[PDB]
């Protein structure tokens, strides 16, 4: 029922997300170091599935710890990210920001099949 703050990674091919160690986890300038540390979560449909970011301790899977194992939920995180819930930043409410169009820094790897739209 919560709402990611960024737009979704579309699926346009066959293969689960997945990123690299380090790697992922969107641009937010109203975010700290400590907080670059999360998940993507595959949403049920409304076509090419879409993934949508959430930080850790967030949302529809905030009871799972780091690294933990279910299907269409995958993990990212920045080096410096602290391990734990990030309460102070939440998950978005439509009603007062839109979705923050997702960002990732250059040379960052994404899979065959996804793009940023
Ligand atoms: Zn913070």
């Amino acid at each position: 029922n919560t709402a990611s703050w960024f737009t979704a990674l579309t699926q346009h091919g066959k293969e689960d997300l997945k990123f690299p160690r380090g790697q992922g986890v969107p641009i937010n300038t109203n975010s700290s170091r400590d907080d670059q540390i999360g998940y993507y979560r595959r949403a049920t449909r409304r076509l090419s599935p879409r993934w949508y970011f959430y930080y850790l301790g967030t949302g529809p899977e905030a009871g799972l710890p780091y690294g933990a194992n279910k299907d269409g939920i995958i993990w990212v995180a920045t080096e410096g990210a602290l391990n734990t819930p990030k309460d102070h930043i939440g998950t978005r409410n439509p009603a007062n920001n839109a979705a923050i169009v997702l960002q990732l820094p250059q040379g960052t790897t994404l899979p065959k099949g996804f793009y940023a739209e």
